[PDB]
């Protein structure tokens, strides 16, 4: 693969090229997904883990005080002044104005705020532009969709034909789909497709997935629960993320 | 299948077998799916429908005017006095507390007022464990989820690779699983199980309605295996009169039943 430097200056997506530059500047791969219940809990985290990661993910479904005032305004200050991008944990999996209300609208109104989201490729590539149609319509802010290609759950249905249809889909967009969620490369390069790929679950070993060909580890309570410094741990992921990257041949 | 009657005496989920019974003595297998913007059309077509239905297929995520009291508080009166359920559109996808609090809590507190749920078996058996816990934690009614096994949107990913693997995730959990979303016969009486199969994208070619004739008929569903007819628009879009329509599916849906 292209280094990330690389990859910034040719990828299609406006927010990819973003993502990538980040990576490239701070010297990270790092992906902090905080899933705590509490606002404060989670502005105190990316507090700490802002300077080591180029994207945080959150879990607002699972918040007991979100806000737009209370949290989504400071968690864009942070995104900022620490230079991230946001990343929203809801599995979107329907089409049509559904899904473009789950995604633009109600409470949360996701889309007016997270740089990148996720979808099934279940219901179909309908769920791909039914959502770029939801966030061109919601802000001309660059705006990204990672396909859910391989899961981690027991007893997922996410097997090899599941994956390369989620693949094919991923192929009929790709100025709005810049990767996927899964656990190995997804290849495309000799198509001309780009594909970032985020691989949570990471504590199987960093090296093991970069090596693999992960762009972005994808660290939980990892890096915060047990009493851990999640500064610390930051700093401790995004070395051996950095490292694992350093190491792996890019194409000359 | 033997008669719906038959299957409510003998089905070990109370919601499935509360609902084939409905099915039974209002002479119906017709669920009404209301996709509306506001809550007054909703309101205004569930109470035209009700006589016609055994169930209601609701969309609250894009209701511009969702509320408890002026939403769900008159639905549940609506259901109670025309005997029908309640499914919510909703298709969840995740696992853990993340399932469980977007069906039990948020502004919709699914999981307080709808009977049935349907659910994407693609995130694994854990999605049915998590849904089934929080159901019991929220109410002392009881509740029944439908698994995603076919999907007829376009470039759907439910393979017949795809739905066998769903079919297995239902059969963890048979009191709560009570069927699928599909549109063909998913087996299973051979093993013991007795699932409901409701099918959408049922039309009734209509002279010369190029639009309702893509879809598959009462008849060609019905005799190929279906239990619960959904239907949408069909019953109140382009100036139809909703209670017209309602007997004519549910006439349909019968007449086809008793065929089969």
């Amino acid at each position: 693969k292209a280094t990330y430097k690389e990859r910034a200056a040719t990828h299609p997506s406006p927010v990819a090229a973003k993502l990538f530059n980040i990576m490239h500047e701070k010297q990270t791969n790092l992906c902090a997904s905080l899933d705590v219940r509490t606002t404060k809990e989670l502005l105190e985290l990316v507090e700490a883990l802002g300077p080591k990661i180029c994207l945080l993910k959150t879990h607002v479904d699972i918040l007991t005080d979100f806000s737009m005032e209370g949290t989504v305004k400071p968690l864009k200050a942070l995104s900022a002044k620490y230079n991230f991008l946001l990343f929203e944990n809801r599995k979107f999996a329907d089409i049509g104005n559904t899904v473009k209300l789950q995604y633009s609208a109600g409470v949360y109104r996701i889309a007016e705020w997270a740089d990148i989201t996720n979808a099934h490729g279940v219901v179909g590539p309908g769920i791909v532009s039914g959502l770029k149609q939801a966030a061109e319509e919601v802000t001309k802010e660059p705006r990204g969709l990672l396909m859910l290609a391989e899961l981690s759950c027991k007893g997922s249905l996410a097997t090899g034909e599941y994956t390369k249809g989620t693949v094919d889909i991923a192929k009929s967009d790709k100025d709005f789909v810049i990767g996927f969620i899964a656990q190995r490369d997804m290849g495309g390069r000799d198509e001309g497709y780009d594909w970032l790929i985020m691989t949570p679950g990471v504590g199987r070993t960093v090296d093991d997935v970069v090596s693999t060909g992960s762009d972005i580890i994808i660290v939980g309570r990892g890096l915060f629960a047990k009493g851990r410094d999640a500064k610390v741990e930051g700093e401790r992921y995004r070395k051996a993320g950095w490292e694992a990257y350093l190491r792996r041949c890019g194409q000359q």
